[PDB]
């Protein structure tokens, strides 16, 4: 999924 882990700290991506 998001590769941002946790997704939050990448709000502006839709996907996280």
């Amino acid at each position: 999924g998001c590769p941002c882990e946790p997704s939050y700290l990448c709000p502006w991506l839709p996907g996280c």
